[PDB]
């Protein structure tokens, strides 16, 4: 089949590449509206921080290389502007010529992802971070204006990694967020170490704070405070790239996302949707779910590859919502339903704080583990973990537990790999089951 | 009921402690043959190495604190020398006065553990490591004799930690082992980094090497080498402390261990056995297992407490054999059947080797993950991981997967927590399922 793919990054490039693994005959074409394919989205703050300085780590492929290795045609600077599903084509604007044309398909795979929100000020010094063009522009602005003070707006994982990397590059960032509900995938009371990591390093922040006006480098805030910055990086959420889909027969939800079944099929035959654009359901509870993260784009890429050119009995079973962020010395990680989704069950909380490993062993640090569970069937609903060490391990295990519909009580039976550098003969996880 | 517990460390003190939590009225007494209760066996190599420096860290309790805190009577230097199971008493030698007496019980918990094998030489410079007494003596001997060259005999995990600690303390160990099966819970080819860590450090070692004769500080070896050593630490295996048991009606297997059922009951009513002395079966396959490790001591302890004083439907489901050792910069972890037990299955092997986390993120190292599965049912029999980073995590998750009978093909569905410091969007674990 002729396969057309919209978006040439996490969902899109990966999915094309998986299809090629199974099917060597079909013509595959990818339209990417911007300059680069398969940039490393998650590496971007580390590029800013000058932690990652080799471009080969920023960009996995170019169109020419992708064609030479995989025989996939990738057209950068090509924006898909409508889906003509009845005729089976897409209308595509070549942004270099401003010429538009139709491309036909047997299968269409939508992986357009999300775009960053802007705050809306007319400003030369304000940037958002979503792709590698952004990254290059922030790098260049910094060098050209010898940037010292940067204002970081927003408090999700992207803002946090950017803040940290700016600091490590040797700039002086300040963090503002419009409310006190920072890092909101994490339990609100378990986020305090973000604030302490800021204070320890004397990195200024103000919560319940917003930019009110901008006049060159003079920034006025809603607290009334007035300050000079050389740069602003705005991480205030994202919106789905689905405007171009609205005129088609593809069902969109009222937030502009694409509901799909366990095959990543849309309501329209032959059209798939994957990545941040796509919503599905939870694996362990009967609720809808959207998990705009990297594992999901990759896993769906694999399933859709199967659906099309391999084993169509392979189906998605739903999301767990496993996520994680590093911020300075601390790790923040959770899986399961979001905090606000908890209200939908009759639930209970158990928690424990302990050394990640043996106390006598050098370089310990308390690790806080929290698990919520359904009171009517004892099933794990959500877990959260924060600590300088071993949060990732605990949440990866609870992720596998949830996968298998485990009860909180059965956590006493988890057989841990024990030695002093690694955990405890009764691990925090076992302790969760005992304390339940 | 009146509860007598034999042995006051990982199984014994724990189990006593767990009973008291459920049960306030019963008289509990523990007899310990040696000087100290509740010492930290696993801390001891780190006490030798002075990585731990304050013995408060190596001793969780004293009889007086245990009695004030939990009202459990502990008698140290009191050796149980026989079980009179028909009358329900034990005979106990007071080692300080050399006088014996009998102690009646309604419930007898045996957690006597294992003792170190000796090579049997008459030698003032030879020590084994098994409790705090042994640690103090080794420590004292090093100081008293200005110990420089140390011969470390044996290559199990204990001997390995001891060797590393002697090194880090500033001494000069040499390692020998009677065969080349070093660190036997790990796949032999995966143990090579042990040998690279030694080589890199110029710590000498010789495998398939034995001691022939000791003449003062002059050691003669099987190979013909004759060397001078200031000290010898011998880790040549252990044997079960079951001699005091032979005259009773308790069933002993031919090696000295006690077969127990899923309640940790012996063939004799009212007598339980836990810790290293007890043998059970695996959880994922129908085979006998004995896993003489801490997790199993503590887990049995809790199960016996519930049996006696709590919810008696709580039972053991079997071992997985999860285990782990740090040696210098590397981790060696494994879980499932042992290497030799693989022969009892029709099996295949899959393996990945990739960075622990994002290649572009600093301090990356290659992590080797191997998974065995049963060809007849696709079920995971055994997993093993080696790398400076990330091994503990993978093996924990795999253990959680095996606990649930999960197949190798379902590892593709494992939702990892992904950010560049922690893993990949398609984790090593996921890669196992795709490569299978
Ligand atoms: C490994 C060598 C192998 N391990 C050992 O040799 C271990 C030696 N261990 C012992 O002697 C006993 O393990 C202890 C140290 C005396 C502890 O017994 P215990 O587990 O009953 O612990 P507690 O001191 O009573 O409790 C401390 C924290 O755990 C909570 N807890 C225990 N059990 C609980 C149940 N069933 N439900 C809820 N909570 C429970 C306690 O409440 C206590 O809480 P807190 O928050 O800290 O006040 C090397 C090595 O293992 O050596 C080092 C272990
Ligand atoms: C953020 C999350 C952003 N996520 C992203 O993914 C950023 C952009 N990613 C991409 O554009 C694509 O995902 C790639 C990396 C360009 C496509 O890679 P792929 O997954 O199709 O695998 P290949 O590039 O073909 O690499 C081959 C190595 O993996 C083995 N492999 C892949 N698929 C396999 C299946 N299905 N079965 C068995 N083996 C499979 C290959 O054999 C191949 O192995 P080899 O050892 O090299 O021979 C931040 C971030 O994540 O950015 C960075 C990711
Ligand atoms: C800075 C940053 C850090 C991140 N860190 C992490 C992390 O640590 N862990 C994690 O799990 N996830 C992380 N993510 C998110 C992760 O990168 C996304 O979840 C993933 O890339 C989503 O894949 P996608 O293909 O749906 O979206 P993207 O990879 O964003 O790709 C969508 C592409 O489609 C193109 N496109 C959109 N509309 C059109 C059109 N009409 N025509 C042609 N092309 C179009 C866009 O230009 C874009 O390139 C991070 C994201 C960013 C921005
Ligand atoms: C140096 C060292 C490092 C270790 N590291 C690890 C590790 O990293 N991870 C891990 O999982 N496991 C480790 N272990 C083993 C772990 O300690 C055992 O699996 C666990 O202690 C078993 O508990 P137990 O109660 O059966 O044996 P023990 O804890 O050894 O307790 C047995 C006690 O009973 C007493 N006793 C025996 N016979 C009698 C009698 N007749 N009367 C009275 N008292 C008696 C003994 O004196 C002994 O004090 C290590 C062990 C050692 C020695
Ligand atoms: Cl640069
Ligand atoms: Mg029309
Ligand atoms: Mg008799």
């Amino acid at each position: 089949p002729k396969i057309v793919v919209v978006g040439a990054v996490a969902g899109g490039a990966t999915c094309a590449s998986q299809i090629r693994r199974l099917d060597k005959e079909s013509d595959i074409i990818i339209f990417e509206k911007d300059r680069d394919m398969s940039f490393a989205n998650c590496a971007l703050p580390y590029v800013i921080g000058e932690v990652v300085e080799d471009r080969r780590y920023a960009l996995a492929y170019t169109p020419e290389k992708f064609y030479d290795r995989k025989q996939i045609t990738v057209k950068t600077y090509h924006e898909v502007i409508a889906i003509n599903d009845e005729r089976q084509t897409v209308s595509v604007l070549n942004r270099k010529t401003n010429e538009q044309f139709e491309e036909s398909y047997d299968k269409l795979i939508l992986s357009p992802g999300a775009s960053a929100n802007s705050l809306g000020f007319e400003s030369d010094i304000t940037f958002t971070l979503r792709n590698l063009e952004d990254t290059d522009a922030i790098d260049q602005f910094i060098k050209a204006n010898q940037v010292d003070k940067v204002l970081v707006v927003g408090a999700g994982y992207v803002s946090l990694e950017v803040l940290e990397n700016l600091y490590e590059r040797g700039l002086h960032p300040t963090l503002i967020h419009r409310s006190d509900k920072i890092n909101k995938l994490m339990d609100a009371d378990m986020n305090q170490p973000i604030l302490d990591e800021l204070d320890k390093r004397e990195i200024p922040y103000r919560l319940n704070e917003e930019i009110n006006a901008i006049n060159g480098n003079e920034i006025t805030f809603k607290s009334g405070k007035v300050e000079h910055y050389d740069m602003i990086i705005e991480g205030v959420g994202t919106h789905p790239n689905s405007k171009f889909i609205e005129s088609s027969n593809i069902k969109l939800d009222r937030k502009g996302f694409i509901p799909v079944n366990d095959k990543f099929e849309t309501n329209v035959p032959n059209i798939y949707a994957i990545g941040d654009i796509a919503t599905s359901h939870y694996r362990h509870v009967d609720l809808p779910a959207s998990v705009p993260l990297a594992w999901g784009a990759h896993r769906a890429a694999s399933i859709v590859a199967e659906q099309i050119a391999g084993n169509d009995t392979i189906e998605f079973k739903g999301f767990l919502g496993n996520n994680i962020v590093k911020f300075f010395d601390y790790t923040f990680a959770s899986v399961g339903v979001k905090p606000n989704e908890l209200k939908q069950f009759d639930y209970k909380m158990v928690e424990v704080t302990q050394g990640a490993h043996a106390n006598y062993y050098p370089g310990n640090s308390p690790l806080h583990l929290r698990v919520y569970y359904d009171t009517s069937n004892r099933q794990i609903l959500r877990a959260a973990a924060v600590g300088k060490e071993g949060a990732d391990k605990r949440i990866d295990v609870l992720s596998m537990a949830m996968m298998n519909q485990l009860t909180v009580d059965e956590l006493t039976e988890f057989e841990v790999a024990y030695a002093p550098p690694y955990s405890h003969p009764k691990d925090l996880i076992n302790m969760i089951g005992y304390k339940a």
